[PDB]
């Protein structure tokens, strides 16, 4: 598990700011990252379609009273809120779907919001990050692309 452990150590260290008001992830499946983000913000929220991931996140995130877990039928159906950090980690299914997430991301970002993107690579992870690069029109502050995974931070 060394590799997975390093990808997380690297992900959390990639963040410029020590703490964040509101963090949000369009996914609850990445359970240990969520744990670790929790200790870096005043408010964590994760939203997922799958009811299994939601139920799990609900447990993993019990002794963490400032986290909140939401379920939605559609991936472009986000909760209310304005977030200064949005995190993208689980490879959706083609360019249009991804554009819609970025759209929701753009609406919800605080005037100084950052966006963190991190994917293993088995549309692939390389196109995911290229599409991000091209659509967000934000400064790329951090960037590490290796054979196993890609990692990027955008800011304003």
């Amino acid at each position: 598990r060394w590799y997975e452990r390093r990808k997380r150590a690297l992900t959390l260290a990639a963040l410029p700011r020590e703490r964040y008001r509101a963090i949000f992830e369009p996914g609850c499946a990445n359970g240990e990252l969520s744990a670790d983000l929790a200790e870096r913000c005043d408010m964590l929220v994760c939203c997922d379609t799958s009811t299994q991931a939601v139920e799990l996140a609900r447990q993993r995130l019990a002794d963490v009273p400032h986290a909140r877990v939401v379920q939605a039928r559609l991936p472009h159906q986000w909760p209310a809120g304005q977030f200064d950090l949005i995190v993208f980690s689980e490879l959706y299914l083609d360019a249009a779907d991804l554009h819609r997430l970025i759209d929701c991301a753009l609406a919800a970002l605080s005037p100084d919001g950052q966006l963190l993107a991190c994917h293993w690579r088995p549309l692939n992870a390389q196109a995911v990050h290229a599409i991000l690069a091209e659509r967000l029109s934000m400064h790329r502050l951090f960037s590490h692309h290796e054979q196993d995974f890609l990692l990027d931070l955008w800011s304003r």
